[PDB]
C-alpha cells in the first residue's frame, strides 16, 4: 500500500505533538496494551511480575522501554514508507528473539490509536486517525512479510 503525502502529513503532524513528551506517551501506550491484553505482558520477562497499573506507572524500567519503543516507531514513521533498513533489525529481533506474533502488533496499534485519540483530540480527528491506521497497517504488512522471509509465522 501507499500513503499519499497528505496522509503522511496528518501522521507526522500528530506525531510532532507526541514528541513533546516521548516518555509519557510510551508509558501510557504500554500500560494500555497490558491492561487491554494482559497476555502480552507475558512476553516481557523484565516486566511480567508487575501486578497493577500503579506498579506499572511506578516502574522506571517500563518507562525507559516505552522511550526505546516509541523512538524506534517514530524513526520508521518519519521515513514515510521508505523504511526497509529500519525494519530489518526490528523484524529479526521480534521474530527470533522475542517471538511476537503479528496479532500482538495489531494490539499495540490499537493501543497507539487509543492513546492519541485520548490525548490529542483536536489533531486526531477521523481523517487523521484513518491516516495513522493506514501507516500502522503498512508497517504491520511490511513486518509480516519480513517475518515470513525470516522463517517465523509468515
Ligand atoms: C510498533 C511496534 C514495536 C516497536 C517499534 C518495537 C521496538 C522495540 C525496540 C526498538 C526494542 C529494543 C531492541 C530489540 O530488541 O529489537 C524492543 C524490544 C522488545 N520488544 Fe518491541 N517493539 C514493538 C512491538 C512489540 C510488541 C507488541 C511486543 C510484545 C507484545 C514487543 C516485545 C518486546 C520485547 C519482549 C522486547 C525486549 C524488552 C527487554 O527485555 O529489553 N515489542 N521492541
Amino acid at each position: 500500500m501507499v500513503l499519499s503525502e497528505g496522509e503522511w502529513q496528518l501522521v507526522l503532524h500528530v506525531w510532532a505533538k507526541v514528541e513533546a513528551d516521548v516518555a509519557g506517551h510510551g508509558q501510557d501506550i504500554l500500560i494500555r496494551l497490558f491492561k487491554s491484553h494482559p497476555e502480552t505482558l507475558e512476553k516481557f520477562d523484565r516486566f511480567k511480575h508487575l501486578k497493577t497499573e500503579a506498579e506499572m506507572k511506578a516502574s522506571e524500567d517500563l518507562k525507559k522501554h516505552g522511550v526505546t519503543f516509541l523512538t524506534a516507531l517514530g524513526a520508521i514513521l518519519k521515513k514515510k514508507g521508505h523504511h526497509e533498513a529500519e525494519l530489518k533489525p526490528l523484524a529479526q529481533s521480534h521474530a527470533t528473539k522475542h517471538k511476537i506474533p503479528i496479532k500482538y502488533l495489531e494490539f499495540i496499534s490499537e493501543a497507539i490509536i487509543h492513546v492519541l485519540h485520548s490525548r490529542h483530540p483536536g489533531n486526531f480527528g477521523a481523517d487523521a486517525q484513518g491516516a495513522m491506521n493506514k501507516a500502522l497497517e503498512l508497517f504491520r504488512k511490511d513486518i509480516a512479510a519480513k517475518y515470513k522471509e525470516l522463517g517465523y509465522q509468515g
